Parts: structure tokens; sequence; C-alpha cells
């Protein structure tokens, strides 16, 4: 037992990280088979970030303008291609450490591990969620661009995030590995702001189910709720609406604990009303929303 | 910016993890050079666990009595030895993925990464602190024994923890890699409990510095204090004593923020007496004590591993 924010083991991603340099700009790239993926803004100067014309900047670059270093080794760039906001650098070597991998675009509420890297070297690994406002609450300094987010369900690495920017509230925005941004953000230094963030309701419920599996029952009550009355109350606390899909997804945890999904919703309604009155749940004094139903089952019941 | 509970990258350690079977028992081992390290209780069965004679149990064992699997590959065991609560299985093959490493024993308050493993396969990585009561707040299911804790410095893995047991309250106990227990625990099925835990003061102050570096400043105040004054309030609230060495270690963060440890101790003094008054610090409603001063510097300066 016990319950922690757990990341995936990072080794399969560590062997894919490289440094990419173009002019004065250095950041991280991801080397899978014979392609290095990195943010297209590696081709920009620090002035000329307001309104970059990336098509115009890229046509002016030679293969030999990209310095790609994997440890001491310099890789040879033999071709370049832009896909949305990602640059794909063709190199003469397939990475021999390339894992079994897929690219996946995730939905808000989904969790993933981040391997924070500087100069193509790993600094640390932590767990994140795609917020409902399509930001992530990351930990990134100058040099972190091209750091990736991933899951490893079985031996297959699903890459879902590539880091590009920090927004004014100290939260982060980036793309899938096809270079499409999460949310309405652009790779320009123009004024942009995250929408109002909301709590990931289905994840809070999953985490209350974790608490019951780990033997804590103090917050339960004798009440039930309709799905609609739950949403009318939860939205007053800036909680995301709970859908019938979310109710279906919570079915297994419901069956394991013997607590109906709408009985657990009544518990959450009372927690939002009362707070915790000096108590904690799984070591937290706040309601946790960065564990998915699938994360709870994986950590509580066998991996 | 941002601040997250961050683990070390686990790749150097993932290459050392193997499965060890002795009869009915499967758990994890650590394969370094030509030796596999695992918990000595791998030799025990049901009857043995209630009062084990580890000397007497280890005599009756073949080398072929220990199945060691690295992926599909069976390693050949050519020797076995016990060191305190660890078994050392000599194999005929040096691990070609052996990193630069040493074995270190950490102090209460120090943090490390755990690579939670099952059947020799890494499943997850998270950051822990050795609690003042010598437990860790881990997350471990059946099969986790022999999972290890570590720190990295440049390209050197310091192994500090090997997992042995769960206590009541769902906290965890284990050994250093020389098989010495952290805390007053024994590797037998018997009545054991975690002692009263205390809050790691120097780590809470480190995390208040992380808060300030990230623009979370509401708890700062005009007041200062001294050790004796703060420490009399610390003991009061089941906080570890703050030593002069702690004050020195936080030195850098006092400089970088303009808040002297004792000025920050004045902020922490106030938070304990008064509470947080509806507010959060770095997204927590409680005072975080599992970041060391070094962790805060590591994270807020972008230190990388080679
Ligand atoms: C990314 O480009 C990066 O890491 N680049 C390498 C590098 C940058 C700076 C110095 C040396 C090397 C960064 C990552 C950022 C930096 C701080 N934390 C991060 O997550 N991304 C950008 O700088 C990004 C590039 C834009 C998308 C194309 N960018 C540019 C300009 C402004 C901002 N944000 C900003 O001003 O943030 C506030 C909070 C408003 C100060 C930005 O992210
Ligand atoms: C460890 O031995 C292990 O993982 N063994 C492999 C295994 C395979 C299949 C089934 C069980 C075990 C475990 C690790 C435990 C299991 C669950 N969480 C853990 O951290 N350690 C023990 O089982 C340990 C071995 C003893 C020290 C030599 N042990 C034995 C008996 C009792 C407990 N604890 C206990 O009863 O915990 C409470 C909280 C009281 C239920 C114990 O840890």
């Amino acid at each position: 037992s016990g319950f922690r924010k757990m990341a995936f083991p990072s080794g399969k991603v560590e062997g894919c990280m490289v440094q990419v340099t173009c002019g004065t700009t250095t950041l991280n790239g991801l080397w899978l088979d014979d392609v290095v993926y990195c943010p297209r803004h590696v081709i920009c100067t620090s002035e000329d970030m307001l309104n970059p014309n990336y098509e115009d900047l890229l046509i002016r670059k030679s293969n030999h303008n990209f310095l790609v270093q994997a440890g001491n080794v310099q890789l040879r760039v033999i071709g370049h291609s832009m896909q949305n906001c990602v640059l794909k650098l063709k190199v003469d070597t397939a990475n021999p450490k390339t894992p079994k991998y897929k690219f996946v675009r995730i939905q808000p509420g989904q969790t993933f591990s981040v391997l924070a890297c500087y100069n193509g070297s790993p600094s640390g690994v932590y767990q994140c969620a795609m917020r409902p406002n399509f930001t992530i609450k990351g930990s990134f300094l100058n040099g972190a661009c091209g750091s990736v987010g991933f899951n490893i369900d079985y031996d297959c690495v699903s890459f879902c995030y590539m880091h590009h920017m920090e927004l004014p509230t100290g939260v982060h925005a980036g793309t899938d590995l096809e270079g499409n941004f999460y949310g309405p953000f652009v790779d320009r230094q123009t004024a942009q702001a995250a929408g109002t963030d909301t709590t990931i309701t289905v994840n809070v419920l999953a985490w209350l189910y974790a608490a019951v599996i780990n033997g804590d029952r103090w917050f339960l009550n004798r009440f039930t709720t309709t799905l609609n009355d739950f949403n009318l109350v939860a939205m007053k606390y800036n909680y995301e609406p709970l859908t019938q899909d979310h109710v279906d997804i919570l079915g297994p945890l419901s069956a394991q604990t013997g607590i109906a999904v709408l009985d657990m919703c009544a518990s959450l309604k009372e927690l939002l009303q009362n707070g915790m009155n000096g108590r904690t749940i799984l070591g937290s004094a706040l309601l946790e929303d960065e564990f998915t139903p699938f994360d709870v089952v994986r950590q509580c019941s066998g991996v």
C-alpha cells in the first residue's frame, strides 16, 4: 500500500535525448530511428520572435546549419521538414537505443511523465496532467524546450507532449509529436494567456476511490446525488462537469470498493462544502486531481 | 519556473534490475558487476518467517536453488554470501550495463528516488525522504521487495535503500545496500510499528525558499528570530531541532532571496502558530518537508546528469 505521484521509469526516453543547435539557439531534440524531432523555433533569433515566418526562415537553412550532438557524437543532418510546430531533422544514423514507440494526442485530464532536459541531458522526471485549459503545471527553466511527455503502458513509449513555452501564470504549453499545440496557443512571443483553470472532477473521484482502497473512509456519507445536481454544485467550485463517460470509466473502482459512483459524488459535494477540518486524504490537505482512474488501478491493484 | 516533486532519471538503475526466485519466493535483485543483491528473506517460506534462523536457512541452499533472470537470460549463480540483511549472489557474468556506483547510507531528512520494480521489471519512479522515524512513505505492492533507492551526482549512482517491508499506517522500511536496517526494525513476521514521526524543519525552510523563488511571497514578514526561540516553538509542534549546520546549508537560498534563515524561521514560526489562513504555498495546503536545500537548488538551477 501507500499512494504517491509516480512517474514512468525514464530510461527508454533518456536514450533518445539529443542537443540541437541552430545559430545562437540551443534546445533538446528527440532522436527516434533516423529522425530528430524538436521545436521549430530553434530556427528563430531572440528578436524576430513576435511574428516569425517559419516557412521563410526554414527555406534559408542548410542541413549543415543544424548541429545535433548525442553525447560526444555529432550526428549528420541529411534532410529537414517542418510539420506544424515541429522540425524533423533527417540524420545519417538510426538511434540504436530507439524503443518501441507511438505518438498519441491526449485529452485534458490525461496524465503523463515529463523528462526535463537541458542541453540534451536529463535533469529529472515528474508526473503532470493536461489541464482542462490545455496547459500543464510543469517545472522548466531556460533550455527545457524539446523536453517530452510520455506514457509507458507495457514496453511501448507513447510520446504525447513536447515542451515549447511558459505562459504568464508560470504554467506551460506545448505540442503533440505531430507539432499541433494543445489549446489555442501559438509559437510566437505575442500576448497569450491560459483560460481560467478548472479541477479535473473524474480524477478527484478516482483519488477518493484510491483513499478508500488504502483504508480511509472518513469523508463518505449516507447521501447520493443525481448526475445533474452534482454538476450544478461542482461547477460553483470551478470543477469540470462530470459526464456519463466519466461515470462509466469509474465503474471498475466502484465495483472494487462497493461504493456507487453517485454516492462518491455526494461525498465530494460535502468535501467541497466543508473542507477537510484538519484531516488529510492520502497525505494531502487539498483534493488531488492529477491521478486518472487508470493511474489509480495501476498503482493500487497491480503493475 | 514551476516546482514539482522530481525524481532522478532512472535509466542507469533500470539496467541493473533482475528477478530472483528461491523456491516459492519471487522478488527483485540489483545486478552490479558480477553480484546480485537482494533481501535475505528471499530464502524464507511461511513457517520460517515467524522466527527465522538465517545462518541455518542459507546452509541448505544449492547455487542452482536461486533462479536469477535478466530479461529472458538466466544468469548462472556460482557463489552465495549473506551480509547483514542482504543476500549476495555471485554470477558468471559482469553486468555490461553496470553504471559508475557506490553504496551510501543516508541520514534522516535526506531524499532519494525509488525505482519500484516487480518480477525484475521497473514499474515506476518517485521521490522519498528518509523520515526522522526511519520509515519512508512509499508505494509498494506484493513483489516490490528488492526495489532500490538512489541519488545521482554527475554520472555516479549512490545506492542508499533496498525495500524489505510494510508497517501499519502503510509506511515502509528497508536497509542500505550493506543490509543494515534504517530504524529499529527486523526482517521477521513480528509486532513492529513506526515511532512518532516529526517534521523535517530544514526541508520545510528549503521549500519556503522554493515558494519565494517562484513568486509565492504572502507568508514573508518583517520579523526575525534566533535558534533557541525558534527551536522552543519547533519542539512544541513536533518539528526536528534546527541546528547551526542547517542554517549554513540554507545559506545560498538566504542570499538569493534576501530572506535570512532566521527571518524565514520567523515566517515558519508564524505559519505553525497561526496556520495558513485559507492560503496555499506552491499548490499545497500543508508544509512540505520532502525537498532538501540541495533539491531546491538542483531544481531551480537546472542541474543535469552525465
Ligand atoms: C524554450 O524556447 C527554451 O527552453 N529555449 C532555449 C533557451 C531559452 C532561453 C535561454 C536559453 C535557451 C523556452 C522555455 C521557457 C523558458 C522559461 N521556461 C520555459 O518553459 N520557451 C520560450 O522561451 C518561448 C518560445 C516561444 C514559443 C516560441 N517563449 C518566448 C517568449 C516568451 C515566453 N514566455 C514568457 O515571456 O513567459 C513569461 C512568464 C511571460 C515571462 C516564452 O515561453
Ligand atoms: C516483500 O517481501 C515482497 O515484495 N515479497 C514478494 C512477495 C510476493 C508475493 C506476495 C507477497 C510478497 C514484501 C513487500 C511488502 C508486500 C506488500 N507491501 C510491501 O511493502 N515484504 C514483506 O512481505 C515483509 C517481509 C518480512 C520482513 C521480512 N512482511 C512480512 C510480513 C508482514 C509484513 N507487513 C505487514 O503485515 O504489513 C501490514 C501493513 C501490517 C499489513 C511485511 O512487510
